[PDB]
């Protein structure tokens, strides 16, 4: 009974069926899906999830618009997501008035100078990292990345935000959103442990801050802080194995900047170009958001084309960020991509790994900082090289989240 | 989980039992309900409609507040109700921006030009209204008034509109409001029966309307444009019947302004101030609306007092219609309150019958009008008294809707 908005707007996208809409075409994951939808349709195409019509724009200006230019006003919200519970007080998750309270509570956590006070903490457990590395080198037996930077990336959450230091069923969701009210009415580790960033959060209560509303936050802030962390870091090493001379350019920009293997400083890590450009590019590769979502608030007319309320707009960070229209060789792995040379090259509307406007991921910078002193220690004292079991080609999860199918295994060796 | 809202704020109230609310306390119906709240917290307190929190208000200033300064802004939607389908592009119950639109594009309909085109049209059915009335009253038997004021609500409502001219569910809507999407998905005499306020509607397309979006209008004319009017004509004859001396004052100013019997003009009308006093009593007596109600959009602090978002601020009507504080013998019909004399000593905020502020009865002056057009050409050829079977006094209906309970049936003789 909604499935005739596209064809009426004469925007083009695949066929949907009855109550599944578009969904079927997830078979093989998101990401695919995108791709090949923007080289049938375009610029601009339009889909179903289920009975909630997702327009999907490719325009930088059009990207723009949407991201920044009429983010307060239209495009303030992202997909309604639920059953949520109390952790609908989320800045992720919140919406209209509440998320620019929330924004403007959290935004001074993540400033230059929150940062650096957090390197003399976080250099504790890489040396951790390293010795537990160490442990498992030795000892010749190939190592799951995920689970030994796991295990930094969650000491590093708890106490960076804290201070504690510590050594199937979504599928239904977008074919029955109706059944998400449902189950609210239907219904604690840290509903009494939250009873740094918990310190400002009682900072920024000293138009205040809740205490159920300030739990939310520190779970949210835990789960972006454990899972993509690790995630980013496990796809950077697999790419410093498979090239072999990429890993060793960027060990000798490490030395160079730190001899004698010296302590990463808040300074010493943003003088590293190499290095940003390896992340970077692993971040072009694996954009582990994959899509970034407006809800489009009431009607509106950007860039030249009427977009109807409640409609869902899309942009496809992992399709744009393979597109060949504006990357020569995308599937390659090529990190001279961001050199000084070429860095001018890359438009920022189509390059987007932690979004872009208000809305954006307000711990950039941290996960940067995170991730480099945790390869800047690693890379000072190992060399990864591929083993048999370690996958490549290294295949997407066809699934929802972002990661490898087959767990990234690496031989190390300690220099 | 949300039952200690008013709890928290400070605001009196019954205590709500879980899931269900405060919804056990509708056995009297709303009007009991509101009047016994009102003489037990005073001016403002709060209940529970499942989950659903309601702040009642009964300050004039608080009440001006909500329904006309902070209306575009703040309150600007009603309730939340479905499922509805089509009808969601309904002006009564669209929202927001989409409401703004259909107000303009209706809003021209109501106007004292185009009220004055329809009393030459509707003059045909009063004299139908007594020719039908005629036939059951030189049969001496007592007449279901409903009925033969519904058959000549609905001859003034499909001809004024289009020109045709012819002779238990909802509780669990309040306890489950998360079954409301679910129906929307579950899923016609009127969506090609469209295929006057028809002509102005195609008019107002000559940013237009659409078609599907004008058949929701229509019906939703058709309905308050028969219920209302029905019902309270009814009211009225019976007030009328029970309060003899009233009716024939009444039947004394009719023939003065029109001697002879003289059909009933526009400006006629306007001039007989003792009928829009028996009007505007009934209306006082029998507010069909009961209650007012606007859903807090965002959190605000009107006449220091802080609402928070989602609640659903209500005015009772019934209520404050029938406050002693504001009614003296608040119980008895006296129209002599409405008296030029009288008349000044009434809070327009406190005698709310067709609502206040932008989003009041739209058709108001239509609705006083037809009835007074019913009213004289029916009062100028008959009296009415009370029957054996006439229910003194009258009850309304302890349900939902405002309606007697024993259908109001009178007798009739011809003067
Ligand atoms: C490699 C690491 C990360 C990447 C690539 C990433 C990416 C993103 C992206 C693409 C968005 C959505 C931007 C948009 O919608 O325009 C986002 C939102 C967000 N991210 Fe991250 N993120 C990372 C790590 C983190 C970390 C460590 C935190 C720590 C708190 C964090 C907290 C958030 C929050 C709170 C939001 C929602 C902000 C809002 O809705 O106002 N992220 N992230
Ligand atoms: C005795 C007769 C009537 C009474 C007492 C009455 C009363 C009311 C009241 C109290 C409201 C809500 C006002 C508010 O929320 O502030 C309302 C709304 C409305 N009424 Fe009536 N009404 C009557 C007849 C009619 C008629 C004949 C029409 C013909 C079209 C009509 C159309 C509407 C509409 C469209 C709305 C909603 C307006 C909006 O939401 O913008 N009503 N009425
Ligand atoms: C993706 C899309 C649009 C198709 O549907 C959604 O699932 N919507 C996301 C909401 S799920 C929720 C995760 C969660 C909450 C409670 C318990 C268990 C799980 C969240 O709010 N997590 C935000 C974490 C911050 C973060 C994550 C990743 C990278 N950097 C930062 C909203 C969303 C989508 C994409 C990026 C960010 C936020
Ligand atoms: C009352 C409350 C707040 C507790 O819940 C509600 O039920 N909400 C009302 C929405 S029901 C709908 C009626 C209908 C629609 C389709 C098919 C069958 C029935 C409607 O929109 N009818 C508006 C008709 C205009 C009117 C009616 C009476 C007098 N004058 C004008 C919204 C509402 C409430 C009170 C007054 C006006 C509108």
């Amino acid at each position: 009974h909604s499935h005739g908005l596209f064809k009426k707007l004469g925007i083009p996208g695949p066929t949907p069926l009855p109550f599944l809409g578009n969904i079927l075409s997830y078979h093989k994951g998101f990401c695919m899906f995108d791709m090949e939808c923007h080289k049938k349709y375009g610029k601009v195409w339009g889909f179903y999830d289920g009975q909630q019509p997702v327009l999907a724009i490719t325009d930088p200006d059009m990207i723009k618009t949407v991201l920044v230019k009429e983010c307060y006003s239209v495009f303030t919200n992202r997909r309604p997501f639920g059953p949520v519970g109390f952790m609908k007080s989320a800045i992720s998750i919140a919406e209209d008035e509440e998320w620019k309270r929330l924004r403007s509570l959290l935004s001074p956590t993540f400033t230059s100078g929150k940062l650096k006070e957090m390197v003399p903490i976080i250099a504790q457990y890489g040396d951790v990292l390293v010795r537990n590395l160490r442990r498992e080198a030795e000892t010749g037996k190939p190592v799951t990345l995920k689970d030994v930077f796991g295990a930094y990336s969650m000491d590093v959450i708890t106490s960076t935000s804290f201070g504690v230091n510590i050594d199937p069923f979504f599928l239904s969701i977008t074919v029955f959103p109706f059944l998400i009210p449902i189950l609210e009415v239907l219904n604690n580790f840290l509903r009494k442990s939250v009873k740094d960033f918990l310190q400002l959060m009682i900072d920024s209560q000293n138009k205040a801050l809740s205490d159920l509303e300030l739990v939310a936050q520190s779970i949210i802030f835990i789960f972006a802080g454990y899972e993509t962390t690790s995630s980013v870091l496990s796809f950077i090493m697999y790419e410093l194995a498979t090239h072999p001379d990429v890993q060793q350019k960027l060990q000798e920009e490490i030395d160079a900047v730190l001899p004698n293997k010296a302590p990463p400083t808040y300074d010493t890590v943003l003088q590293m170009e190499y290095l940003d450009m390896v992340v970077n590019e692993t971040l072009r590769l694996f954009p582990i958001a994959m899509r970034l979502e407006r809800v489009c608030k009431k009607d509106v007319e950007i860039n030249g084309m009427f977009i109807p309320k409640g409609v869902v707009v899309m942009i496809p960070s992992y399709a744009l960020h393979r597109d060949p229209k504006y990357w020569t060789e995308p599937e390659k792995f090529l990190p001279e991509r961001f050199s000084k040379k070429n860095k001018d090259n890359i438009d920022p509307y189509i390059y987007t790994p932690f979004g872009s406007g208000p809305r954006n991921c307000i711990g950039m910078r941290f996960a940067l900082m995170n991730m480099k002193l945790a390869l800047i220690r690693v890379l000072q004292n190992f060399s990864f090289k591929p083993c048999k079991e370690t996958q490549i080609p290294l295949k997407l999860s066809l699934g929802g989240l972002l990661q490898p199918e087959k767990p990234v295994v690496l031989k190390v060796e300690s220099r």
